[PDB]
């Protein structure tokens, strides 16, 4: 798995067209969607990752929320994500994985986000510029 963690003061998508033949479903209030005050992860869930998706959903939830404890941010957004990794995972693994990234940061008391699966999506963003608001992650099983 490969994350970009990005703290920003607005985070707004709008999907647009399908990227997959058949992606995840949505109800027209699910085609936009729009937070504040935000710590947005961008997720590319990786071949390497199929070995084992609990360890590494696990390791994620745990890193991302502690930029998000140290950045003092109560919202977080989930977002998949192609663009850090080129041995990507087939999606039903990096559906597996993101809802558990999802799932685990509800638990742990964040007000969580997530963007819907196979779409091309409009999105606009507002990155704030303090040392910590743009972070790499890089998490493998060990």
């Amino acid at each position: 798995m490969r994350v970009l963690l990005i703290h920003a003061d607005y985070f707004e998508y709008e999907v647009k067209d399908k990227a997959l033949k058949n992606p995840e479903p949505i109800s027209e209030d699910m085609k936009r969607g729009r937070m504040e005050e935000v710590l947005v992860a961008f997720i590319s869930v990786e071949k390497v990752d199929e070995k084992n998706p609990e360890e590494v959903s696990l390791k994620a939830i745990e890193e991302i929320s502690k930029v998000a404890e140290q950045v003092k941010a109560e919202n977080v957004f989930v977002v998949p994500w192609a663009h850090l990794s080129s041995e990507l995972a087939k999606p039903s693994v990096a559906m597996d994985i993101l809802n558990r990234v999802y799932q685990g940061l509800k638990e742990r008391g964040f007000n969580v986000g997530k963007a819907p699966f196979g779409y091309y999506i409009a999105v606009k963003i507002s990155c704030k510029g303090h040392p910590l608001a743009e972070l790499s992650r890089t998490i493998v099983p060990e």
